């Protein structure tokens, strides 16, 4: 059995790449930035697409479904793949494969909405996009097809559509930080990095410290009415006049487990959260020659049977062609975060022996306690790995003053928050600056992939108090609010 040969903490991408491959999450493909999805890794994808789809249910949000194909002319009303024929017949007018729905959905949304008791409107779809980008692509973290959900929804006013978009962020934390264990930060993005011709677009933040890059995880955007103006969608009132809508849209990807893979994994390989596991429990039954393995393994049986009567996710890995020691190590590749382990010793003394994932700590449980202290001891590894994520999270941020504190905290691969004055043409020169610094630095390193630039991440949330005359750390003209900034995917 393969083992994880690279360490998270010296190699990052080659390790990324063994956890990713080795447990048969992947696979690669002959068209640079696709790759396949094995089931080890969409079994993942069905648990957080489900939590999320009945959440947005909750919400009377509907399911649909809208073609991958848009007319040039309706898409330009760059990064798109263009059909141009069918087998060798051209087309009389290229057509798109979709980057994103608005321009697919909204002309029939003006179809659909006349007046005020045709709103609030609440749409999802599954499906897949593609965003034909040239730079180095990371497997679910960034690639050129990859699958989400996005919701576009329209509202009679501006408040309720706002509220919708803040009601989706919070269900999109609980995305990352309940079911993956990664914790996020909430803010807005700046006025240079928001969604083309939205009013103001939100995002939860990610941050992978061996690279030190921030990475936005999902996106929620108040479109307002400027999508509304563009596609003539109005509604009238009870008298009868018409009033544009206020629209959102949002959308959360297979990014995620990517995010999720890179937090939790450790030099073993993956570390999957006990509630996105395909596999939460996995029983090694111990197989002498010189035993009663029908007794073994008829226990293994009932205490599979007893642990899935409490939902607990439960696999018996009875193969006699390999060893428990190669046992051990393959469902540790693969994250699984609990594994019992029962011989005859333990059948003799009505126990199990329990090992963590996480930390690799063994308990020994007796059989009538297992399903409620396995419960509890899932609950655990949980939380543990969201709060370790946590703190190397803060760990991973420096509160700066000035720019010229920007390198040594960039060298350090953290992020950093600054007062910022938010000009946007503020922004593209840093983006500039620290790129060609990044590149002088380089070169003193001999040493490169992706852009050394720092970019905005995001305007949190949760600021910081704000001394009356604070200055704008690279302007020094009056900042206006802390600015969460870093390279970034
Ligand atoms: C897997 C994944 C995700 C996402 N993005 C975007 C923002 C967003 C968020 N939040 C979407 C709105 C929901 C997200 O997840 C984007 C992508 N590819 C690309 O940009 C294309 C690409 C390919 C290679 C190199 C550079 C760029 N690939
Ligand atoms: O691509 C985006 O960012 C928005 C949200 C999903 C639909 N379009
Ligand atoms: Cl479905």
């Amino acid at each position: 059995g393969a083992m994880v040969t690279a360490k998270k903490d010296e190699n990052f991408s080659e390790w990324y790449t063994q956890a990713i491959v080795r447990s048969e999450m992947i696979e690669y493909y002959d068209i640079s930035g696709c790759y396949i999805m094995r089931p080890w890794a969409f079994h993942i994808w069905e648990k957080v697409q489900r939590f999320f789809d009945d959440e947005i249910k909750k919400m009377g949000v509907e399911n649909s479904y809208f073609p991958m194909f848009v007319s040039r002319h309706k898409l330009e009303k760059p990064e798109v793949a263009w059909v141009t024929h069918y087998g060798d017949s051209p087309l009389p007018e290229k057509i798109a494969i979709r980057p994103t729905s608005e321009t697919i959905m909204y002309p029939a949304y003006a179809k659909w909405i006349r007046s005020h008791r045709d709103l609030p409107l609440k749409l999802n779809q599954w499906c897949s996009v593609v965003r034909w980008e040239f730079k180095q692509p990371t497997p679910f973290l960034r690639t050129r097809e990859f699958l989400w959900q996005e919701g576009h929804t329209a509202h009679a006013t501006e408040e309720e559509a706002w509220e919708l978009v803040l009601d989706i962020l919070e269900l999109y934390r609980r995305w990352y930080e309940e079911c993956l264990a990664v914790p996020v930060i909430k803010g807005e993005k700046s006025e240079g990095e928001k969604f083309a011709g939205g009013k103001k677009t939100t995002t939860v933040e990610a941050f992978i410290p061996e690279n030190g890059r921030g990475i936005q995880a999902a996106t929620s955007h108040l479109l307002g009415t400027n999508f509304a103006k563009m596609f003539e969608i109005e509604f009238e009132d009870e008298e009868g006049h018409k009033r544009l809508v206020h629209q959102t849209s949002w959308g959360c990807t297979t990014r995620s487990l990517g995010v999720m893979i890179m937090t939790h994994g450790d030099d073993k390989g993956l570390v999957i959260p006990p509630r996105v596991a395909s596999v939460q429990v996995v029983i090694i039954p111990i197989l002498f020659k010189d035993e009663n393995t029908g007794e073994i393994l008829g226990k293994c049986r009932e205490l599979k049977t007893m642990l899935e009567k409490a939902d607990i996710r439960v696999r018996i890995d009875d193969r006699s062609n390999y060893t428990p020691g190669w046992k051990y190590n393959h469902w540790e590749v693969k994250g699984v975060p609990l594994r019992l382990e029962l011989g005859p010793k333990d059948l003799a003394k009505g126990t199990a022996r329990v090992v963590r994932r996480d930390t690799g700590e063994a308990y020994q449980i007796s059989w009538a306690d297992l399903a409620p202290k396995l419960l509890e001891l899932m609950e655990g590894i949980q939380r543990s790995l969201f709060e370790k994520a946590k703190a190397r999270l803060h760990e991973g941020i420096e509160k700066i003053s000035t720019f010229d504190e920007v390198m040594p905290a960039l060298n350090r691969k953290h992020l950093v928050l600054a007062p910022w004055c938010e000009d946007p043409e503020s922004e593209e020169q840093i983006k500039k600056e620290t790129q060609k610094l990044s590149e002088i630095q380089a070169i003193e390193a001999g040493d490169q992939v992706m852009t050394g630039a720092m970019k905005t991440l995001c305007i949190p949330f949760d600021q910081p108090p704000m001394p009356e005359g604070t200055k704008c750390f690279y302007t020094g003209k009056p900042a206006k609010r802390w600015t969460l900034w870093g390279r970034s995917y």
